[PDB]
């Protein structure tokens, strides 16, 4: 029976010239994801599918979110979504992830706004 | 083996300021749930990847699909996608549902222009 | 454990008026599918999750990306994705492949600016 995480936002995090959402479980069975704050931990190594939509607010010229991970400390790009007020930006993919990665949803811009509306922003997993 | 569910338009419903899809059945394979025209009833329990999306028409300052279910008459939102002539909008999401639920595809516009056809606009369900 | 295939570009091609990208693998996992340039061939008949991003750069009035299978030389539009410089273009479905059968992401203009990036543009598969 397959292992699952659906996270929504509780807060928008933002120097660094990047924001990021600390992200909270209302859908988990199995257990090896967890959520510490901004980021996702990868305990049980395996493929995933992996979905994430952020709803945007700015008037920005671009935006868009990044999906990466991190092993031993060289991060990779898993994939990205972008797009030229309220508007949403949906991508998804299947990945190889290991025990030991973190999981990031980053965007390049700083103070963005984004919904912290649970069906407008989330991040999710189900281990294939 | 995975239950499946994939449904494309049949016409486009509409004094409520709303718009909705009566669906019908091109891939079926178990069998915890039935489309009845602009809803899909949910018969068995269980852990769904519910994804949907919808190909607008109109020249709209915004628009979007909203994808929600209805338990005890007490209403929630799964997901939505938003953007602001032709384009498609894509969400998706996994979701705990419970025999007796209701899904619905509403658009919150009255007379929505939407497309029909199958490539274009659709709703499915994939039990985990 | 489940099949599954995501696939990268290596190179994007083009009097056909159409536009093609070549396949390349980096993660697979069973083998019912092969990438054989700008196609993938299917092997085992089965239900498959099947989902395309497309990066567009193009700065054309439309554009989008369109998923197809042909079996005996007829072909059907599975599912597509369509947008009114730099944009992202996902969607996904569930759909019945059979043996034989060629699948194909095209993008009806020719000579179409995309992002051969492998976390921009991608196709994948997950056999359920
Ligand atoms: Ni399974």
């Amino acid at each position: 029976k397959h292992s699952v995480l659906h996270l929504v936002p509780v807060n928008i995090t933002s120097d660094s010239d990047v924001t990021e959402v600390m992200w909270q479980p209302v859908l988990r069975r199995g257990r090896g994801l967890e959520a510490q704050g901004d980021i996702v931990r990868v305990w049980d190594t395996g493929i995933y599918l992996l979905y994430s939509q952020v709803l945007f607010h700015d008037v920005t010229f671009t935006m868009g979110q990044v999906v990466s991970r991190e092993g031993q400390g060289r991060r990779e790009t898993l994939f990205r979504c972008i797009r030229s007020a309220y508007n949403s930006c949906y991508s998804a993919g299947v990945f190889h992830l290991h025990q030991g990665d973190i999981i990031t949803v980053k965007i390049p811009r700083a103070n963005a706004k984004l919904s912290l509306s649970p069906h407008g922003t989330f991040l999710g997993f189900v281990k294939l």
